[PDB]
């Protein structure tokens, strides 16, 4: 009797070797995201993604930078922002992002969350049974479930 799967390399576990692997892989994110939602911490990952989109934008290009900087800001970083991220807007970014943003400045904030979750969520994500769901299929050799399908409430 065969054991495990012979389809592709170990991706389920690859989400433990490092963080870069968690994102790089479309599966590691689909599951990670859901987890956060469990405790209404999506904003954590939602914010990070945004940055990547902003930072990527060149400095010269303002039309875009602004649109994003402002949106992203008033989105997570603001006084009445729906859900403020752990990050502190004390960086007086507004006054900046508003007048003239920076495709590098964010690099700092974005990183803040990256590490936060990496030690906040990323850590638990593995401790939780959800992540294991894919593990069993990897060690056993079965298909992977659907994060969304998985009930937030534990057994």
């Amino acid at each position: 009797g065969s054991s495990g799967s012979s389809g592709r390399e170990r991706r389920v576990a690859s989400w433990a070797v490092s963080f870069e692997r968690l994102l790089q892989d479309p599966v590691g994110v689909r599951y990670f995201s859901d987890f956060l939602r469990k405790e209404f911490s999506e904003e954590n990952i939602l914010f990070w993604q945004a940055c990547e989109y902003f930072n990527h934008v060149p400095a010269h290009d303002k039309k875009e930078l602004s649109y994003r900087a402002r949106e992203i800001f008033s989105k997570f970083l603001c006084s009445k922002a729906t859900t403020p991220v752990n990050i502190d807007s004390q960086a007086q970014l507004a006054d900046d992002v508003l007048r003239a943003p920076h495709p590098d400045m964010f690099k700092e904030q974005q990183l803040q969350i990256f590490n936060l979750m990496k030690f906040d969520s990323y850590t638990r994500f593995l401790k939780s049974p959800l992540y294991q769901e894919c593990i069993l299929a990897e060690v056993e050799g079965r298909a992977l479930p659907d994060s969304q399908q998985v009930p937030s409430s534990p057994a």
